[PDB]
């Protein structure tokens, strides 16, 4: 009854490429090492559960480990993760089309240090002024980082911070999943 | 190492149907109640661990519920079951080609009541002599019975026994997986 409508859903690997698809979600996962989400387009969010009858690799998962919540009908899938990165229950999820896109906000530039601050709700790379915020940290996620390309610019992952400028004049997501 | 090829399996779901399939195997699932396997058509049979990254749905299952065989390549898949059935480890996989069907053997027919015997080697249904033997049973499989179409005519799952002919004036298979 939470689940999703698999009428219309649409799984497939071939090799070392695979996407999870339905009416509104393209969610591309790749061979490289080891599986990893690749990218993602999302056009509707919404909150069924993606059954996993239409879901590659549904065993020995952490649900904290999926970059695409649960409950926003993320695949509870070994495809639905990235090394560094849990879940991003506080993504932009109000932006009516989304990217997940693992590069550097245009500007921008993360480094890997231990003294960053913790995973809060995600940032946008642009002040509300329009101002680009060039340097951002993250304790311990990986390369490229994970960001969000919205209607109203480009936004990074919850372990993403803003290296030096006071997390108080940014935009953040008030979203959570 | 232990693990088939992924660079050439092929694994998709749309809607109510399903296929795992690599260069040999090609295996159908459907949801009709549940989902089951529906059909497989084996080329060549070969000894590899299907990966799970390239499989549907491979959480939650114990393994004497799948069909074909983990050692034989089978999907680890809930894709991989069938109501009343357990692994065919006494299949007849020295056949060349293969089909697995749900449906009964020419000239035969399947009963389901406890008194039959229990499973076994997979039997043909022609005697050596090519006689076709009518009457078969199983304690507690469903129809349609699971049947195997190979070169030399049609075999029958192992919880399909004959019902009156005594089994040894039959033909079994000699493989174990």
């Amino acid at each position: 009854s939470l689940e999703c409508d698999p009428a219309v859903i649409g799984t497939a690997v071939k090799g070392k490429e695979a996407v999870h698809s339905d009416l509104g979600y393209w969610i591309e996962s790749e061979k490289n090492d080891t599986w990893r989400l690749k990218r993602a387009h999302l056009i509707e969010m919404k909150t069924c559960e993606w059954p996993k009858s239409h879901t590659l690799w549904t065993d020995g998962i952490e649900e904290s480990d999926l970059i695409i919540p649960k409950s926003l009908a993320g695949p509870l899938s070994h495809h639905n993760t990235r090394e560094g990165y849990r879940t991003q229950m506080k993504g932009p999820w109000h932006s009516e089309e989304l990217e997940i896109r693992f590069e550097e906000c245009p500007g921008t530039k993360v480094h890997v240090e231990e003294t960053c601050g913790t995973r809060g709700p995600s940032l946008r790379s642009t002040t509300a002024s329009g101002r680009v915020i060039e340097e951002w940290c993250c304790r311990e996620c990986t390369m490229p980082p994970l960001s969000f390309r919205a209607k109203d610019g480009c936004w990074y992952g919850m372990e993403i911070r803003p290296r030096k400028e006071p997390e108080s004049n940014l935009v953040r997501s008030m979203v959570t999943a």
